[PDB]
């Protein structure tokens, strides 16, 4: 599978069926069909810097992550009464600044999305475990929206230089992902999906009302990563953003 035009969204069913499934992420979060929860806790997160560890070229993306044998960086309340235990940040992106994000608001694209995704530590013992259960992963998911560089994506962006070509991975140490969050936590959350395959239906949403920046350059240095191995044809990450899925009678709860 992939973002290409025989390996693409449009083709993953053929593989994982649940592609077509009723909790399918992303979506679109029409406001104005949202409900207010007023039972919903604010979010709180606390990650200790040291437990960040690598970051690595995976052909369609990079991903950032963190060592999980601990609860030295957690994520706790909104819809959960679990702890859940930070592994990996990672972006999705889009070929132009016009697209790129993968949930839109009210049909508004943004130009990037970043995840902070996290498992059920206090009922599943390892992240393979959680990551087909149904209350396994907790997603918070950023939307960013090009305008002025962004200087908390910095050590991210810089370290890319280390990890061009697919496979590469490289140190990546002493960083609190909290750093990139938006100062206002008021978010959305529904049940979903992961948003590539395996697709599994095991995601909690956490989608935040206020986005955060990224300047065009910044953009550019996403698309500038390369999905072939070294040695091989550069070929561009240019995109890695699903297009929006059916609701299929879900509710997007506020927070707000
Ligand atoms: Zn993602």
């Amino acid at each position: 599978w992939g973002y290409d035009d025989k390996n693409g969204p449009e083709q993953w069913s053929k593989l994982y069926p649940i592609a077509n499934g009723n909790n399918q992420s992303p979506v679109d979060i029409k406001t104005s069909e949202t409900k207010h929860d007023t039972s919903l806790k604010p979010i709180s997160v606390s990650y200790n810097p040291a437990t960040a560890k690598e970051i690595i070229n995976v052909g369609h993306s990079f991903h950032v992550n963190f060592e999980d044998n601990d609860n030295r960086s957690v994520l706790k309340g909104g819809p959960f009464s679990d702890s859940y235990r930070l592994f990996q940040f990672h972006f999705h992106w889009g070929s132009t600044n016009e697209h790129g994000s993968e949930h839109t608001v009210d049909g508004v694209k943004y130009s990037a999305e970043l995840h902070v995704a996290h498992w059920n530590s206090a009922k599943y013992s390892s992240l393979a475990e959680a990551a087909s259960k149904a209350d396994g992963l907790a997603v918070i998911g950023v939307l960013m929206k090009v305008g002025e560089a962004n200087p908390k994506l910095q050590k991210v962006l810089d370290a890319l230089q280390a990890i061009k070509t697919k496979g590469k991975r490289a140190p990546f140490t002493n960083f609190d992902p909290s750093t990139l969050l938006p100062s206002s936590l008021d978010f959305w959350t529904y049940p979903g999906s992961l948003t590539h395959p395996p697709l599994y239906e095991s995601v909690t949403w956490i989608i935040c009302k206020e986005s955060i920046s990224v300047s065009s350059e910044q953009l550019a240095q996403f698309r500038s990563l390369l999905s072939n191995v070294e040695g091989d044809n550069a070929v561009p990450m240019q995109h890695n953003n699903r297009p929006t899925q059916p609701l299929k009678g879900r509710t997007v709860r506020a927070s707000f």
